[PDB]
């Protein structure tokens, strides 16, 4: 996942920051604090960003030309994964990050698939 | 290019640094030198990672689903472009930073007929 | 711009910074809702620091004595183009981040002029 | 772990980046080339802090006072486990990463206990 | 600092961010505008985090086990002395921001001592 | 220091990466394994560059209008500052670090200076 290659991949890292996402936006609901949702906001930006990159990262890195020739849909897929984390980070509704968490899952079936391949 | 959106994009970020990694490709190899080349090295590493970033911008945030449907090439464009700058990492020869390059002119030339539209 | 040195710099990377600053104040300016303010407040701050960083480099890496001689107000002038952008941080004001991009506008000038000696 | 605080929390962020520096290590013994060296020194030193940083993370954020009590040895363990990646950073063999990688599982061990309790 | 190791190390780098951290707060006082108090947030966040890393460095690279026999508190005292900091970082009262620096300077008493020795 | 304003600064954090930068040095004078020097390089280079980015924002943030006009020779003098850091990254001479302490040190006098004033 470093480039090296040096042959650890796991969907788990980009899972991990979208989960602090969705549990993020979920404490900002019940807490109307103005300094609370500042910070909530910006900590919510950067572990989105770092999802985001964790998914760039399989789709660039981890999945070869003959992986997206398989799975015809993992092009798009892995675009509205990254583009429903755009939006998790615009939004304070959980069900973004809920969105986004769901997507994250199918591309994790997909990654495993092609592992014990 | 930073997620607000704030609507500004440019293929020129990541053609700058791709440029870099080519640049310093051609140094690499007229001069020998082992602190040099190990600075060389880290260095090329650097840039061409911060290609491969601003790439994956293009193709997750300002991409947009009408796009890839007009343009259905562009998925394994944007793709092969990030591969090739792994590979130029991987590299001392200039010629794999100019085949990063020349994707990316590619991809540029797509990026501004979308402007136009 | 890496201070390997690889000989590539254009004062373009400042500019797409700096004109995202601005871009990002324009669209301050029309939607008073909190967490947009927040979100575009903490982008806008990011986008400004690296366009600061851009000039730095140029400022530092590539500009030499001999350009200072040439031009005696450049030192004057980049550092006004950094400070204007700190400026550009601390205001939602639109004007602040025009006045940065007027100042990269005079250094992107000189700079291109270096080039031809 | 981003400290707002969210209540998401895994070893397994520490122990992914572990597993990459043992992974680079086994690379490095095969193969000897110059420019890999390089390259592989580079990349292996940036997990490593990443790994250090996720369990800093762990011992600083996560764990608290009644853990500590509770587990008088964990302020060594995670001491050691960080140290150990200090040399694995300074080792090319893959002892050293195997070894950080013994400390971090025995963290997780803990980590999970005290997620029972 | 670097982990080479390059033997140069100096507390002062903590302290220095853990000033600011509570000048900010001390200004977030005097200022009630939005745009002030979030950018105020975002940086005090920042260099909290940075202090943390500081101090994080100091524990995990530079004491020893010889030290932490000589001094069985400190383990306590450099956890008490991040949290403190991530407590800066939730709150806008300068008693907070004064707490870390407190612990700080204990830090950089026992740090100077393990020096002379 | 952080750009808010906070009113925190202090030349010592610049020193201080410069300093591990010279003991850098010296320590690759006398240890000639490969991968130590090559450990050595890019470790030197991330503290000569966090050196040169603490002058920068001296140099931008820092020092005002007046200071410049009271002190003719200060954009000249960080200037030469940063340069030496850059040639420091070049050379594993201790002497290259030794010569960016010394203007370190000049600016380290004006700016107690202005804090005076
Ligand atoms: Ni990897
Ligand atoms: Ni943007
Ligand atoms: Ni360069
Ligand atoms: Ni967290
Ligand atoms: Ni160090
Ligand atoms: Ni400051």
């Amino acid at each position: 996942h470093c480039d090296l290659p040096c042959g650890v991949y796991d969907p788990a890292q980009a899972r991990i920051e979208a989960e602090s996402v969705k549990a993020i936006q979920e404490k900002m609901a019940a807490n109307d604090d103005l300094h609370f949702q500042i910070r909530a906001t910006v900590i919510k930006e950067q572990r989105a960003e770092l999802a985001k990159h964790h998914l760039d990262v399989l789709w660039s890195d981890y999945f070869k030309p003959p992986h997206f020739e398989s799975y015809p849909e993992l092009h798009t897929l892995v675009n509205e994964a990254v583009k429903a984390l755009s939006a998790a980070k615009a939004s304070t509704d959980p069900a973004t990050g809920q969105k986004a968490l769901d997507y994250i899952a199918q591309i994790d079936k997909i990654f495993w698939e092609t592992k014990k391949a």
